């Protein structure tokens, strides 16, 4: 028993991880085949970030304006392409250590590990959630650009995330690795913000049922209520709403436990009108939405 | 910026872990050079937990009794020995995935990262610290026995933990590498608990600061205290004292942030004897104890 913050091994993507320098600019690059993939931003100049052309900036560039290095050997490029708001270099070599894998886009609310990575050396990694606004809470310094954001099912590695930037706020955000931006973010030098983010009441649903499984049973309580006036407190407190679907996703975690869903939401409304009270849920003193009903399931069986 | 628990990419390990069979029993196996690792409880019956004597079982057992498979191919033991707790399986073949590695014995309040494994197979990574009591509370089900926690230094991985068993309280309890349990636990069904735990004062002191490094300041004050009136307050809370080497290793943070050691320590007093208010710190409404000054200053530059 326990549970904690999990992430998946990291081994199948730390071999996928290269290093891209074009002009002054490093950055990180995934090697899958003989395709490189990376932030497009790597072309840029701080002069081109305010208004940048990529279709001009790209033309203007060769194959040998792209030094990639999969540890000490240089890999070739013999061909270079956009796709969106990633960069594709098609190198010479395919990738020995290129796992089975997918190109995902996921849904906020969901989660994935990320391994963050400098000059193409991963560095560590850490489970997070695409929030709802559609931004990231992640640890990324200067360098990062190009790490990814990745499941694993079986033997198959889904890629759901290439890191671009962080916001002002000190978020971040990125695209899928088919190059389109999650959320309205754009990889130009503008006023970009983050929207209002909200709680991820499956999560919490879940994690409530996490804790009930580790023996934490506190919060529980005789009252149950129904999905309409559960959902009518919860958007009160910026809580996302919360659907048949949703309960029906809680269903495995409420048969293991024999707690009903709505039950459960009769404890998390009592919890958001009554805070915790010095006492804490496996471990924490906030209502944590960052692991799923599958990450439940997952973890605690 | 952005702060995260993070753990160490876990490539090099994945490449190590195998599954090991001794009659009913399967767990997780480490394997390096021509040696395997593995809980020595592996040979034990149900009945025999009860009063062990493990130099007898093993006697009676033979090479044979022991079925190593590093994925699909079976390893054939060519000889076995018992060092302390761990049981040394000498096989036939090197593991050519075998990294640079040493066996480290770490401290209470040091950290490091957990992969958790199911029948030789990796399935999921994170990060914990050796608490002042010698457990670790990790997350681990039937079968993970024989997974292990190790940090990465440059190229090296420095193996710290083997998993073998969890307390009546729900937190874990293992050995070093050397096979020499943290704690005064023993691999015997006996009437086991964990001692009374403390806070980890000086990780306490470094997430403060990786706070600061990242934005957040409302915690801060004008007060400066000394080293024995801040412990005299803190282990009337069940803080660890704070030594002067402590506040030696704080160093590079004061540094970077310019608030000096004992200043901050007046503020962990003042949230001590105020509470947080409803307010947070990095994203967490309790003071977090489970990184150390080196993972701050690893994350946070």
């Amino acid at each position: 028993s326990g549970f904690r913050k999990m992430a998946f091994p990291s081994g199948k993507v730390e071999g996928c991880m290269v290093q891209v320098t074009c002009g002054t600019t490093t950055l990180n690059g995934l090697w899958l085949d003989d395709v490189v993939y990376c932030p497009r931003h790597v072309i840029c100049t701080s002069e081109d970030m305010l208004n940048p052309n990529y279709e001009d900036l790209l033309i203007r560039k060769s194959n040998h304006n792209f030094l990639v290095q999969a540890g000490n050997v240089q890999l070739r490029v013999i061909g270079h392409s956009m796709q969106n708001c990633v960069l594709k270099l098609k190198v010479d070599t395919a990738n020995p250590k290129t796992p089975k894998y997918k190109f995902v886009r996921i849904q906020p609310g969901q989660t994935f590990s990320v391994l963050a990575c400098y000059n193409g050396s991963p560095s560590g990694v850490y489970q997070c959630a695409m929030r709802p606004n559609f931004t990231i809470k992640g640890s990324f310094l200067n360098g990062s650009c190009g790490s990814v954001g990745f499941n694993i099912d079986y033997d198959c590695v889904s890629f759901c995330y290439m890191h671009h930037m962080e916001l002002p706020t000190g978020v971040h955000a990125g695209t899928d690795l088919e190059g389109n931006f999650y959320g309205p973010f754009v990889d130009r030098q503008t006023a970009q913000a983050a929207g209002t983010d909200t709680t991820i009441t499956v999560n919490v649903l879940a994690w409530l049922y996490a804790a009930v499984i580790n023996g934490d049973r506190w919060f529980l309580n005789r009252f149950t209520t129904t999905l309409n006036d559960f959902n009518l407190v919860a958007m009160k407190y910026n809580y996302e709403p919360l659907t048949q679907d949703h309960v029906d996703i809680l269903g495995p975690l409420s048969a293991q436990t024999g707690i009903a869903v709505l039950d459960m939401c009769a404890s998390l409304k009592e919890l958001l009108q009554n805070g915790m009270n010095g006492r804490t849920i496996l471990g924490s003193a906030l209502l944590e939405d960052e692991f799923t009903p599958f990450d439940v399931v997952r973890q605690c069986s």
